[PDB]
């Protein structure tokens, strides 16, 4: 029995719950560069010599259990859904922050559509009172 194990205490090991001050999601981008599991490209690239983009990566883990799988919007395993808002080719899974995936940007990030507008000719998505006043050139 259990009566000869003397290393019997606690652990202090602390770690990251979930999420991250970038995105919050319940995944991390699987970096196919070094296999590794990083929130954010910017938080894997402080880390990193090299960068992560998010066209590179196709993988995703759950940070509720670990499982590794493909970039899917739940964790088939244990139901862990990684965000309101997805988006495979953006590989970016996350709470929908009023966010749009707009056509012509190729993109969508955390950007209210009420507050943000495509100005045509110009292929840049700005503010409601730039009124997109530019040389759209
Ligand atoms: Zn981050
Ligand atoms: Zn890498
Ligand atoms: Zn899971
Ligand atoms: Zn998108
Ligand atoms: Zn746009
Ligand atoms: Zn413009």
């Amino acid at each position: 029995m259990a009566a000869t194990a003397r290393e019997d205490g606690a652990t202090g090991e602390e770690r990251g719950q979930r999420g991250c001050e970038h995105y919050d999601r319940g995944c991390l981008l699987k970096a196919p560069c070094c296999d590794k599991l990083y929130t954010c490209r910017l938080c894997h690239d402080n880390n990193e010599d090299h960068q992560l983009d998010r066209f590179k990566v196709k993988e995703v883990q759950c940070i509720n259990c670990e499982k590794i799988q493909h970039a899917q919007q739940t964790c088939e395993e244990c139901s862990t859904l990684f965000g309101e808002y997805y988006c495979d080719i953006c590989h970016l899974f996350d709470k929908d922050k009023k966010q749009y995936h707009c056509e012509n940007c190729g993109i969508c990030r955390i950007g209210p559509k009420e507050d943000f507008f495509h100005c045509l000719k110009c292929n840049l998505c700005l503010a409601m009172n730039l009124q997109g006043r530019h040389k759209c050139i």
